[PDB]
């Protein structure tokens, strides 16, 4: 019951980290809408967690600005006022800054940065001043703290989310909106996508990358998000929560 | 049951933040030893939370090196192998660096830095390689991230705890000790000690200090510590968890 | 002679911080191209510093991608191979995240983020592997470290520049390109634009903002940039250089 | 002439980084006292740089509190009012936190932390309010930002110096003392001591440690210190200057 009465939107909630967030949110009493681009994947995902009284799928691209106010409307029609937004949708490009095409740059930032902006802006507008204990959780990454030579655009996007989220936190706090904004920074997490890339998990598990010598699992990110969505974290805003197996500590 | 089977030492556990940590740890199924310097205060504190099957007081000064191995022994005799160490004992001096006497400097660092060292060193030795999901939680502060002109020695101590804890995290991770080490960084928290200092809460509540416009409460720190003691945070090590009402975000 | 033989592009070099960078670069022996959007302003600016053997103006909007390869060509025709890129062009919007229009968001990021990307990408391509002691200096801000509730899009842009620059630094270092990339983070700096905004300097000079109790001057930023452009800083890459009167220290 | 009229104390100035700081300070017009524990080493060092009109050696252990006011007196008798303090003396212990003896802990912190405290406190007292453009430069390390599993006590000391220095910066700024305080954070630097440790330079030069693929040289640290001692950096206080070949960027 740690999220009793909460109503959450989890973007990119049909796979991996987002799916586990949705799963644990439902376990703790939240009602959840998960979004993703692909209907079959999303319908399967929602039903794996529960019925439509607690979780529903909505097809939506986080870069699709006009769809964001309809996503809130759909969620509120189902479950009542939204209390919790998890901006987790994202894509990656494996290119150095030097090698990044302008098309790649723009495509990644449209999802990873503009999408988070859209969800944060709308979340503040739709949740402020309602006594909801509202919480916006923006998914950055270890790549919001340190560079990676092969993730130039991705680093730009995660650094942007990191600091934009502080701006939003501060404005909400100063205006007594009853909305908190925080960032979560996963290290490497095992998912089917990582499993599809030969040698990725082993590279990420080297001690010079992850000191624990293995990578994490989606529930590792889910539980920090439960904390941040709950009223347990009512004094936490503007902060960065790193769950990375020691990656950034060395 | 989030801390089912855990056995925790909480130093400075008889007052304020430490007491609330102990309280929520017991609520979540841990057995707890709280320490403090004053018997009447500690006995009262323990009994306010529960009986001796779940919480006991041990009189101990965290600067007292020889008492630390006896504290572990006392805890283990009561409750079995220690799994969780919260190094929370600390003192403060209201002096600029310029105005700090060498006696003040040494006294504060003996508690705030040497005490954390003692507890961390011994915790690693006594908890490693036992499959306990062991967790050391070192209490830093917002004053481990930013300076305060009137807290020179206190800033030195909290910066030291911040980075020493990363060293310990990394060594434990690299050696597969099954011990995690993390730091918690409270902002201003309302306690009886703050209440005794006329004008302190209002000064700390100004928006230029705490953007939320009020200070926190001890349970705000307790709940992040429950997360960090639990197996929910098994991929978090070497990281800094800030609960400060936005203080460090601006 | 600290920049003897260097050839620099300084974007937004016709005003304020950029102009002072150009001025001190010329003083230390560099040849400089300054860019800006307005011809009268730029021609005046260049001639205030020196003749066309040491400084020239090129009209260019940093968001204008196709103009960037012609800017390098123009600079090299004048002065020989470019060694130093200062990505300083930028704009600001005074809006919270909540209040930012999508048009404002896109306009600011086109200059502040895409422009820095363009200059960094091209700088690496055009300066690598030539033995030039090449240096890319990306202008972030104190708003790349901390939020400001009224600068949402600006914060996103500066956080992005901060971390993207580390990616670029690392790729250049790992590949032995002989290109360094670093960020500079000015605090508040007195300029004619600040002078035009009634009450701005006094607001920025309050101790709760800038602990020194006054704001800086453009030369304060110029001298850190001279260090970073020079071979004196040949071991500095991937780092953040903060010149802010103490703003971020509290 | 970048340090014309400055009078500097450089602790641990007889070897390595400290010696190069002293060398470049003299080159730029400063008068310098270098300290160290060993007379033959210090006398040789001073004379290698210049005569007694510009550089002198004083035997002093930075942990020796009573010697610090006599060091200032000796310096002022020679050269007039001290303007610049570089707290560079330090020792290292190669032990994990777990393996650190209390004697090792205390010995290292007596030099690395107490010595910096002594020099900072006295520097503020002796240089404030004199119109000197005074500057205190505290030598931290990359080990003030990230952990190293084999440098537990050293990490504690450098984290402490990092944040204590911000306290001192802020107090000086708020009181208009005309004293700035900043930290310098070298990465790995080649010295005779590193050369004496078989395999150290190669270990430190691996790309997973230093992305540039080689370590630095003492002059790399000297030039950032010249910037910080000069009036060029009159708006820089409370900040961290990292010269590390990319170590902390990844």
């Amino acid at each position: 019951d740690r999220l009793k009465g909460k109503v959450a939107i989890v973007t990119g909630g049909t796979l991996g980290i987002g799916l586990a967030i949705a799963d644990k949110f439902v376990e703790e009493g939240a009602k959840v809408v998960i979004t993703g681009r692909h209907a079959d994947v999303g319908e399967k995902a929602a039903k794996s967690i529960g019925g439509t009284d607690v979780i529903r799928f909505v097809q939506h691209d986080a870069s699709d600005e006009a769809g964001w106010t309809k996503l809130f409307d759909t969620t509120e029609e189902a479950f009542g006022p939204v209390t919790t937004v998890v901006n987790n949708a994202g894509i990656a490009v494996s290119k150095s800054v030097e090698d990044t095409t302008t098309e790649e740059w723009r495509k990644l930032l449209s999802v990873n940065l503009d999408g988070v902006f859209f969800g944060t802006r709308l979340g503040i507008q739709r949740m402020k001043n309602k006594g909801l204990g509202a919480s916006i959780i923006n998914m950055s990454s270890i790549e919001g703290f340190v560079g990676d030579p092969t993730l130039g655009a991705y680093n730009a996007s995660k650094g942007a989310v990191r600091i934009m989220s502080k701006s939003a936190a501060l404005d909400c706090a100063l205006k007594d909106y009853d909305v908190r904004v925080n960032t979560v920074h996963p290290g490497y997490i095992k998912t089917p996508l990582v499993d599809d890339l030969e040698g990725a998990e082993e590279m990420m598990s080297q001690r010079t990358k992850t000191p624990m010598g293995h990578i994490g699992e989606p529930n590792d990110i889910a539980w920090i998000c439960v904390y941040l969505a709950s009223d347990e974290s009512k004094f936490a805003t503007g902060a960065e929560f790193v769950v990375d197996g020691g990656y950034t500590a060395q």
